[PDB]
């Protein structure tokens, strides 16, 4: 029974959608590699409680196995963060919305070792999504295909599993055309927007692996003491 | 070029199509880790090769700066040389046919510390394409869209001549998407069938551009 109209599953998913939270920025200190990261950290752990509650709230999900429900957002997780921070981001040109009091443009990246390469491409998404005139239904319909695509590649009741994800898609898929007709596009419109929204998604699952090879190579250069730390054991 | 009918676009993608190539591999001298990745390195530098010759007979590509091909390539090879190796791959379930005379089975990936990984995830997505039933015409149009799309997010979209770029590439992966739906059409899908299987090939995309950076990971952690 996620099989519902078209008005239905968009109706359903735009319900799902999380709060937009706030970041505990502090205006008077300026910035450091340690104090951003830190920063960015505990907004995405708390954007990651919030994404979970969103999960279940998506159609088709919840009847899916527990361990197949972790493996999904285990695979999505930093894609979805992303979508969402460049969905966010769409109205401010050249800067990123991390959260509504906290708005870096590409030079702020620069902060961290190698974070400004993931702010480019984000930011490059950001200008796409715009001058495409991505809609907010057409939005939410991507966050669900990224959650039950990402993981779904990797016994009787396995295979039934995988086959109730691809039903869905289907759904999702339709959902999405659907939405293009009532915008007045012509059949060739809606196919061809329909493909470079879905080749988005591919930029989308690039900028995640190279995020998670950044985070990875940041955790990796902490095996060793700090400049932060070390100051304050003699002060 | 972007006059082509959609039944030109097929043909010419079908007529591009590179030779499937021959492995130095000698049966009369065993496997090791070293000769096994001597063996796959020799082959994908020659299908490099071939892949340039292929990517100049993709319609739309040579009408770009060669910065934008080298760009392009840049960012797809590993990709291609994947679909590639998965589209040859379908006809024989568990096994990999890196070239008609070298056919690797899932337990032979062990033979190199963390190819098993990238092994299953070509195996998958071989499963899928035999499973979605992927036709040859449908595979040569993903290959094309795989080459203009990877590279296409970066290039630098600040200057009058790279805007000019990024929309020819755009308006070509526009007639290689008509071109798909006209293949579905033909094979008298209706037009439910046609938009769901467009979405199901393009979805894939996504798990081929995943595989491709882990894959371009391992390759990293073996020159060591
Ligand atoms: C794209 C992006 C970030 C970003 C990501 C990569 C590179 C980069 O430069 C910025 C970092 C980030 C920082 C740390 C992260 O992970 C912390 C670890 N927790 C544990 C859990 C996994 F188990 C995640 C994730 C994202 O800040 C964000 C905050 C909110 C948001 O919507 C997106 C981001
Ligand atoms: C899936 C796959 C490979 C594969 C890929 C990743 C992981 C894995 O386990 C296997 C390796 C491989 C090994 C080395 C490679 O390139 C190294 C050097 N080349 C030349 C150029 C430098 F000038 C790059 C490329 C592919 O063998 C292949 C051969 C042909 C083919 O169609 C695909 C592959």
């Amino acid at each position: 029974a996620l099989s519902l109209t078209a008005d239905q599953m968009v109706s359903a998913l735009l319900d799902a959608e999380p709060p937009i939270l706030y970041s505990e920025y502090d205006p008077t200190r300026p910035f450091s590699e340690a104090s951003m990261m830190g920063l960015l950290t505990n907004l995405a752990d708390r954007e990651l409680v919030h994404m979970i509650n969103w999960a279940k709230r998506v159609p088709g999900f919840v009847d899916l196995t527990s361990h197949d429900q972790v493996h999904l957002l285990e695979c999505a997780w930093l894609e979805i963060l992303m979508i969402g921070l460049v969905w966010r981001s769409m109205e401010h040109p050249g800067k990123l919305l991390f959260a509504p009091n906290l708005l870096l443009d590409r030079n702020q990246g620069k902060c961290v070792e190698g974070m400004v390469e993931i702010f480019d491409m984000l930011l490059a998404t950001s200008s796409r999504f715009r001058m495409m005139n991505l809609q907010g239904e057409e939005f939410v319909c991507l966050k669900s295909i990224i959650l039950l695509n990402s993981g779904v590649y990797t016994t009787l009741k396995s295979l039934e599993e995988k086959d109730h994800i691809h039903r869905v898609l289907d759904k999702i898929t339709d959902t999405l055309i659907h939405l293009m007709a009532k915008a007045g596009l012509t059949l060739q419109q809606q196919h061809q927007r329909l493909a470079q929204l879905l080749l988005i998604l591919s930029h989308i699952r690039h900028m995640s692996n190279k995020g998670m090879e950044h985070l990875y190579s940041m955790k990796c250069k902490n095996v060793v003491p700090s400049y932060d730390l070390l100051l304050e054991m003699l002060d």
